[PDB]
C-alpha cells in the first residue's frame, strides 16, 4: 500500500491509529526516511468541520517556528475530497506510555514536565486554549514531549476537566487544571479523581470544595507544590504558566 503528498511517493508499514474520519499511518519516504502521515476523508464533511480541520493546519503550520514541542508538519495536500499530513513520526504517546511504565524515573518527569509547560506556553501565546488536555495528546519523540494537537481539530475521560467547565454548565488555567492531573498521575499513578467510578459522582467531587485532594507527602517537597498551586478549584487562585515555568521544580534538580 502506497501514497502520494505533493509529487513524493510513500509506502505505508501500518496504521498507527484510526480516528472517526480520519487515520494515521506509520510510512517511509523515497530515501528510506519514516514519517507519520494523517490522512482524513472529507467525503461527509460539513462546513464547520472544514474550517475547524483548516484552522488547527493553519496554527500547526505557523507554531512550527515558535517551538520544536510542537509536532514537525513537513507537507500536506489539501483538496475538497481529502487531507493529507506528513508529519515527523513519534515513538508512542504519553498516554500509553504510562499504561505501560508502572514507575517512572523522576529525571524523566521532571523533563517532559518541563516540555508539556512549553508546548501548552506557545498556544497559549497565540491565544489557544486547548481546553481538553490529555496525555494522549503528547508524543515522546527522541525523548522530548511534543504537542499533538490544539483542540480545535477535536469534536470533528473526564479525569483531566477543570472544575469552572463543569460550574459553568475556561482561560489558560483551566489547561493548567489538566496538565496538573498529567503531573499527579506522573507522580502518584493516580489522576486526582480516577477513585470515584460513578461518572456523575465524579464531576460532583470536581467542583465539591469540601472534596480535599491528597497530596501525601513525597521526597520531592517542590513537586507537591506545583500539584498543591495546579490543582486550585479558583481559576483565580490557580498557578499560571508563565509562573510555573520560573518554579524552583521546573528550573532546579
Ligand atoms: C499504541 N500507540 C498508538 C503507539 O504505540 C504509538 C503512538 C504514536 C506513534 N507515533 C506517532 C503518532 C502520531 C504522530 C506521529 N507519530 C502524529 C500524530 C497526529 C495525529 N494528529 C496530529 O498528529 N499521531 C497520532 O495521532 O498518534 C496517535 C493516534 C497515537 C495519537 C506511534 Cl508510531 C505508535
Amino acid at each position: 500500500q502506497s501514497m502520494s503528498v505533493k509529487g513524493r511517493i510513500y509506502s505505508i508499514l501500518k496504521q498507527i491509529g484510526s480516528g472517526g474520519s480520519s487515520k494515521v499511518f506509520q510510512v517511509l519516504n523515497e530515501k528510506k526516511q519514516i514519517y507519520a502521515i494523517k490522512y482524513v476523508n472529507l467525503e461527509e464533511a460539513d462546513n464547520q468541520t472544514l474550517d475547524s480541520y483548516r484552522n488547527e493546519i493553519a496554527y500547526l503550520n505557523k507554531l512550527q517556528q515558535h517551538s520544536d514541542k510542537i509536532i514537525r508538519l513537513y507537507d500536506y495536500e489539501i483538496t475538497d475530497q481529502y487531507i493529507y499530513m506528513v508529519m515527523e513520526c513519534g515513538n508512542i504517546d504519553l498516554n500509553s506510555w504510562l499504561k505501560k511504565k508502572k514507575s517512572i524515573d523522576p529525571w524523566e518527569r521532571k523533563s517532559y514536565w518541563k516540555n508539556m509547560l512549553e508546548a501548552v506556553h506557545t498556544i497559549h501565546q497565540h491565544g489557544i486554549v486547548h481546553s481538553d488536555l490529555k496525555p494522549a495528546n503528547f508524543l515522546i519523540v527522541d525523548g522530548m514531549l511534543k504537542l499533538i494537537d490544539f483542540g480545535i481539530a477535536n469534536q470533528m475521560t473526564v479525569n483531566y476537566m477543570p472544575p469552572e467547565a463543569i460550574k459553568d454548565m475556561i482561560s489558560p488555567k483551566s489547561d493548567v487544571w489538566s496538565l496538573g492531573c498529567i503531573l499527579y498521575y506522573m507522580t502518584y499513578g493516580k489522576t486526582p479523581f480516577q477513585q470515584i467510578i460513578n461518572q456523575i459522582s465524579k464531576l460532583h467531587a470536581i467542583i465539591d470544595p469540601n472534596h480535599e485532594i491528597e497530596f501525601p507527602d513525597i521526597p520531592e517537597k517542590d513537586l507537591q507544590d506545583v500539584l498543591k498551586c495546579c490543582l486550585k478549584r479558583d481559576p483565580k487562585q490557580r498557578i499560571s504558566i508563565p509562573e510555573l515555568l520560573a518554579h524552583p521544580y521546573v528550573q532546579i534538580q
